[PDB]
């Protein structure tokens, strides 16, 4: 079965739509000139003075996902505004109704998710040149000097690097079924190599994303309205819903690729009934329908951990541990990123636990997730 996985990019949208049809030019002009409109402070006036447009004219899947990115970026720009404190609790019917109808059609929440701002928000400058940062550029930004290009593309490049292991997954379960030791050993080491390579692509974040520019500018526009003191009851969608509704902000916890390795290796991140387990499970509803199907498809298969444990095979245990060590390394490095990009900039701000964009007590959350990964290390059985 097909889960919209590409051979070249993985779970990213393969060469996404760059521009909407002529009927939706009113939405496109607002989203493209978004840094200018916020800085002037005239964004909120133009969204209110807009016409309610029907979503029927959107032809294909690539167009529909771009429209989610267009309307999603505008919604975040309308709510947070300049990003200082003054917020809009109400989203006008002219934008709220078409966005909710598109969200329901694509089985996604009416909020900017990872699939919009990362997986669909990219273009390559030269089509003949291979996929690299210097050849790539984002489609939409929130502000000037907010490091949108560096942040969204590095996240995408790590996604693509790790997605090289997705093609190895069919080999893993076939080797278990056919009872093929040498094949499974080579397959697991290949996955471990991909995750080690993804860590090297991660290093690029320091070059292209500024710590102060991320925290005080860009981070506010990725934040949502679930477990948020600024929008306590949430957001009222005028015309569509009767009561204010809570929805979580964007995170890479909404990525299928990164959740899939925990599932493949039998790292029970979603089990336990804890706050960390609850978040990662809830974020699957913030993923595309096809990507959600892939995750439980992996859960439906025999456990790789249980297979390797029963064998009494030092080489097969080592190859399995190589994957787990690679995931620990990525999560240890991610926490170092958190120190540089959240923790240190937060202490520099002028006049109790810190919360992420997704809506978690981040330091306790991320360490629990890493601890669960560390516990999965076999260490000679
Ligand atoms: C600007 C740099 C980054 C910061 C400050 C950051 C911070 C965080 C925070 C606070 C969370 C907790 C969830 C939430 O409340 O939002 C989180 C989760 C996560 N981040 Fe990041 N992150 C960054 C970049 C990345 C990148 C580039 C990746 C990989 C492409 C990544 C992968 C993840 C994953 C997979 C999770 C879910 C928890 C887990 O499985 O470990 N992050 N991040
Ligand atoms: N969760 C991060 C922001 C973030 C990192 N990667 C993302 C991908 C998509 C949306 C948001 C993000 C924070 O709280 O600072
Ligand atoms: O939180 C660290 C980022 C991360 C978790 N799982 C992954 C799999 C591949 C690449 C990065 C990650
Ligand atoms: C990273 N969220």
């Amino acid at each position: 079965k097909e889960y919209h996985i590409d051979e070249e990019v993985g779970f990213a949208l393969p060469n996404p739509q760059e521009n909407l049809p002529d009927f939706y030019n009113d939405w496109m002009f607002i989203a493209k000139h978004l840094p200018d409109l916020i800085e002037s402070g005239q964004l909120r006036e133009r969204v209110e003075k807009l016409n309610m447009l029907s979503i029927d004219h959107l032809t294909d899947h690539k167009s529909q996902r771009l429209a989610r990115l267009v309307l999603g970026c505008i919604t975040m720009a309308y709510v947070w505004g300049k990003g200082h404190g003054d917020v809009r609790k109400v989203l006008p019917r002219n934008i709220a109704v078409p966005y909710c109808q598109l969200s329901k059609k694509l089985e996604l929440p009416p909020i900017l998710v990872y699939a919009d701002c990362v997986l669909a928000n990219w273009k390559k400058k030269d089509p003949n040149k291979p996929l690299t940062y210097e050849n790539m550029d984002v489609l939409f930004s929130f502000r000037d000097g907010d490091c949108s290009k560096g942040f969204f593309l590095v996240s995408l490049l790590v996604e693509i690097a790790a997605a090289s292991a997705i093609k190895v997954i069919p080999t893993v379960f076939k080797a278990m079924q056919m009872q093929e030791r040498d094949t499974l050993l080579k397959a697991l080491l290949e996955i471990a190599s991909c995750l080690e390579k993804a860590l090297q692509v991660f290093h690029q974040i320091h070059d292209h994303v500024n710590p102060k520019a991320f925290f005080s500018v860009l981070r506010i526009y990725l934040s949502g309205w679930k477990g948020n003191p600024q929008l306590s009851d949430g957001l009222v969608y005028e015309g569509f819903w009767e009561d204010p509704k809570e929805f979580a902000g964007g995170s890479a916890g909404q990525s299928s690729v990164f959740q899939c390795f925990d599932v493949l290796l039998g790292i029970q991140q979603t089990a336990g009934g804890g706050h960390a387990a609850q978040f990662l499970q809830d974020m699957r509803r913030y993923m595309p329908p096809a990507h959600r199907n892939f995750l439980c498809s992996l859960e439906s298969n025999p456990s790789v951990r249980e297979f390797v444990l029963s064998k009494g095979d030092a080489g097969l245990r080592e190859a399995y541990d190589a994957c787990v060590k690679a995931l620990v390394s990525l999560r240890s490095y991610h926490l170092q990123i958190v120190t540089k990009y959240i923790l240190i900039p937060a202490s520099q701000q002028p006049k109790l636990e810190a919360k992420g964009t997704g809506g978690t007590d981040l330091m306790n959350f991320l360490k629990t997730v890493r601890s669960t990964t560390e516990k999965s290390l076999l260490k000679e059985g």
